[PDB]
């Protein structure tokens, strides 16, 4: 393939975050969250896959 | 029995504590905890029991 942020890209609009603890009867719970997009191919052709090697 | 700190003893590693209040709607819940061990008999030759009555 040909690497270029013009044919394919991955985006992470929000990074890893940790919210404050939420106490319960003698224990806690700490949630976590983040966002992501995934790989999007813009000019589906600049990629060649060889199968069975 | 004979009362002496080197013959028997009760121990309280952690005293009585009140945890911070946990709100829930228009009321609150407050938990309380403490620790204890019991009676330990270091020298058992200084105690005599009359059981039966």
């Amino acid at each position: 393939y040909e690497k270029n942020p013009m044919n394919m890209s991955i985006e992470i609009p929000e990074a890893f975050n940790m919210l404050p603890a939420q106490p319960k009867d003698l224990h806690f719970k700490v949630p976590c969250t983040s966002k992501c997009t995934g790989l999007t191919i813009y000019r589906p052709m600049t990629i060649v896959l060889i199968t069975g090697v």
